[PDB]
């Protein structure tokens, strides 16, 4: 809250440079780069692009598994006519941890590595010459801090990190990093909410900017005509024959926000946006006041040597892979993907769940988890990455829920006093107050768990023909899975149940007459299975697949060079499980 | 020499802003683009990343084989403060050919798919406001221009390319993309040459400006400190205990060139140069003054889903990879690379053989391929893409050596009179007059060719053991190899030869036991057998084997998805063979 979470763009008041490009990297294992002066310059860099993860790049062991302090730096050249602004650094992510320097002086720091981390360096930095940047990042894994897990030290000093969740400790600067150039007045944030009147809409709106000069709202359709117009921070734009956003029929006005002083503009900021509804009704989840029946997967920020780093060319591709199998949404798991995905997503049509990075809340690498003495300063950082995520989020018409945990321990009522905090709070930041969830492992049974009233969906995790019976057991898993849904269906919560995970390891070519549990087609009767047992309960609204493409995770007995859930390969070709989605999707 | 060939910067007189991102994309199979008005618009585009190839993206046939004409387009702001300077369009590259259009206005156009476009939009730019720019491009493939091909019209009216060489037919915005602002008077290019003397070292330089104010160079070292300055468009730097530039060892000096005006700068322009010498002496391949072995691979720029699209990302695994193999060097076949590739080549050490994209000169679905009527047009365009190329890498200190050729014909007279013209213009258009070379395909016999006589160094593409005499027959193949390499000793020609192709397509995960073709074992015994050869013979000073990487090619009955004679998979990790040559090269 103490900075903008905002786009930056490029007008006649915004500048932005980009830093994204070879950043000189050391690694820090003796933890000794502060007093030796490094935020004045790495001493032995190596070379390392941004934005990427540094870990697969490396042919040793020991630099890929590193887990510590470690440290970026660049140079850029400050243009002459950025000079009294705000001038901002904006990674889109640090990843995990970290504290930014410019030109040798500590900047700010910031803890959680999916959102962004703003640094003002108004004081510091040097119109009309070379600026330097300085980062200090830590990768390790606590249960302080999302996503959860452990430290080991070996017996030579060196760290490894233990995560409580399936997939690798990918980190570094992963995404975009920018140089921007603000007015000294300028819009810091907004939010907008829709009303749906018969053939028109309302857009009702609030302003915050960093001043007390008047604020003109205006609203433009996709072609640029102006459709509405009011002033004050706060206000009700009124649309006639809206045009509204639809699932996989995107429509975009534009929202035009400008600070003036009756003689001139002082800030204009622009963003699209799109009039839309989401609510829950009984059993139904409605877009637009129509029942809608989520088909999707969840995803990964995954792809070879890129490791988490962002990239247009993956995201073309995954919606091009996702648009033909007809499906309509995907879950950010397991934390907010970077901005540009929810660009796109507006663009295309797609919903969204977006996900805060609430995972490996139980300890194992009943866990007694949630009774720790670090249990409240988890919860301040969870509830901190609640809040810079919805801030960051909230305007996308894509986004339709908040997830705010994927499989915790929920049976105790610690665990209840722990989850009523967070959603009060995301409930507080979101001014659309659209749907809250989180994801259930199955230890969540419902005569046992305490959370899944605090929730407006419920999104389960089921894994009934894998994990649990499957292979010659399945028909046996068919039973459990029914029984299961059964005891909910017997609560008459009256509330929309959306699987959020189910699937199998599959390898691509491995094919086996009649099917074994790794094979491809054992994918396919898996899938096939868990179909007729959705389709027979009414309050079933959701199927998102696990996983759109097979991931990295840390290496182990149980997992081939990584997750291979995946409906797609790593490098995005289909497996014959594809089909079925495909063609069950139509 | 029409336009600047420089890498553009940013200082106090020179800006630039990238344009990569999401751009506007759209095929016109009917061609009716122009006089429809896409030059202003296109009417239904979809949406597509820059920098990447547009083929694999899509996930229906038509699309990804697209042959024909195609359109980009993008909106980016200008800042006011660019009002009264030179702006120009930088494009990386258009592949093959493009028509640059800026605010509806046509600007210029090119031909060559693999070397920076400049397109001068001073005069329809518009400072403080949102400009556009739509590029119209074209991938068809001919004999008059490079890389050669055909284009078959199917019965549909439907193009589909006919390369004459083997990779796949990617086109597109393929590299990054600018928008710059120069000073009015600025410097266009400039040139440099080495001298060593005792611990000092001179640096010749040249260098071209639009202007006719003085000019005044500079070379710093590795930390900043002034080492040298000089007076004059042409001159020389001296270099008191000059540190050299080595083979893995690299020491790069910045050179500062400046337009002045007697109380002020004008302009001025920085890049990294290293100090070393290359020359031949006898069959011995002299980098400052020492022999060097050439040991490393042919690559290409290719990558899954990005295709030939530029990533830092695949720069910095790649060269892992390369120094985990122990080797020194590089050829960029078959075209040249982006930029970057050599800027970071010059940072590592690593050596680079150049090669302009005369790739397909034998008519392949003797091909009398230099009798046509068209072959006057071809040499133009290849001696337009050899300047092109030359001028903009010649000051980078890794590229040692220009390949002018791949696997042409060379044993006509006709031949010889198309090459003596080629090596005419390298030598006029490189400022070191550096070795120039070709790769001679097999059909080339030592008493049949007639063009080796014009290369510093002959390179040789063999593969005895794969296309001639393969598995059972190996034994007859080596045999073959050692009567070819005695007729060549038998010439005494007293130059050095390198092996720039050599290798075996290779299946990961293929074992078997006795090998066969296409085995990991039977790769690591092709190594083996070669190895044999080429150390029985004293002028043999390189081995650049044939591939790096797996990569994309045409589809076909003898393409088994792309090329497979990579030493790496197509996601970069090392088949069998890989720790042949990391021993060998040590």
């Amino acid at each position: 809250l103490e900075y903008s979470e905002l786009y930056p763009i490029q007008n006649e008041y915004r500048m932005m440079q980009s830093l994204d490009g070879m950043w000189k990297f050391q690694f820090d294992p003796e933890e000794i780069g502060k007093k030796s002066g490094w935020e004045n310059g790495l001493p032995a860099p190596v070379s390392m692009p941004v934005p990427s993860s540094f870990a697969d790049f490396f042919t040793d062991h020991k630099e890929r598994d590193y887990c510590g302090d470690f440290w970026y730096e660049t140079e850029f050249y400050l243009p002459a006519e950025w000079r009294n602004k705000k001038i901002w650094l904006r990674f889109g992510s640090i990843t995990h941890r970290g504290t930014v320097y410019c030109n040798g002086m500590e900047i700010t720091s910031h803890e959680g590595g999916f959102l962004p981390v703003l640094a003002d360096i108004s004081t510091v930095a040097k119109p009309g010459q070379v600026n330097q940047v300085v980062v200090k990042i830590n990768n390790e894994l606590n249960e302080t801090s999302l996503p959860c897990g452990a430290t080991k030290i070996l017996n030579n000093g060196r760290k490894l990190a233990k995560p409580y969740f399936d997939f690798f400790n990918y980190s570094g600067l992963q995404r975009s990093v920018w140089v921007i150039a603000l007015p000294e007045e300028s819009v810091k944030d907004y939010s907008v909410d829709y009303e749906l009147c018969g053939t028109d809409a309302l857009v009702k709106y609030e302003v915050v900017t960093t001043g007390e000069h008047p604020v003109i709202v205006r609203l433009l359709d996709a072609e640029g005509e102006l459709v509405a117009e009011t002033e004050g921070k706060e206000g009700i734009l009124q649309v006639a024959n809206a045009r509204l956003w639809e699932v996989r029929n995107a429509y975009l006005y534009q929202i035009v926000i400008l600070i003036t002083d009756g003689n001139g503009v002082l800030d204009e900021y622009r963003e699209k946006i799109g009039i839309r509804t989401v609510r829950i009704e009984g059993t139904k989840i409605l877009l637009n006041d129509r029942p809608v029946y989520l088909k999707g997967f969840g995803k990964h920020e995954d792809f070879p040597i890129l490791g988490r780093g962002f990239h247009w060319g993956i995201v073309k591709r995954d919606f091009e892979c996702l648009k033909w199998t007809n499906a309509n949404c995907f879950r950010t798991s397991h934390y907010p993907y970077a901005e540009e995905w929810y660009q796109f997503a507006d663009e295309e049509g797609f919903l969204i769940i977006d996900e805060v990075p609430a995972v490996g809340m139980m300890r194992s690498t009943y866990t007694y988890f949630f009774e720790a003495l670090t249990v409240p300063e988890l919860l301040k950082s969870h509830i901190a990455d609640t809040e810079e995520m919805i801030t960051r989020d909230k305007n996308h018409p894509s986004v339709i829920a908040w997830s705010l945990f994927n499989e915790p321990e929920t049976i105790t009522d610690y665990a209840y006093e722990y989850f009523k905090e967070v959603f009060a709070a995301a409930e507080t930041y979101d001014f659309q107050s659209r749907p809250m969830t989180g994801a259930f492992e199955k230890n969540s049974k419902p005569e046992l768990c305490k959370c899944y009233p605090l929730c407006d969906f419920i999104c389960l995790n089921r894994y009934y023909g894998w994990y649990i019976s499957g292979g010659p057991e399945i028909e046996e898993a068919e039973e459990l899975f029914r029984d299961e849904m059964d005891r909910w269906k017997a609560k008459e919560l009256n509330v929309p149940f959306v699987f959020t995970e189910f699937g199998t390891d599959t390898m691509a070519g491995l094919h086996k007459l009649p099917s074994i549990m790794w094979s491809e087609e054992y994918q396919k009767e898996y899938l096939e299975m868990n179909f007729r047992v959705f389709d027979s309960y009414e309050f079933v609204q959701g199927e998102l697949a696990w996983n759109f493409a097979d991931f990295q995770t840390t290496e182990g007995i149980m997992r081939v060079d990584g997750n291979h859930k995946g409906v797609f390969t790593r490098d995005r070709q289909p497996k014959a499980a594809a089909v079925v989605f495909k063609d069950r999707w139509e």
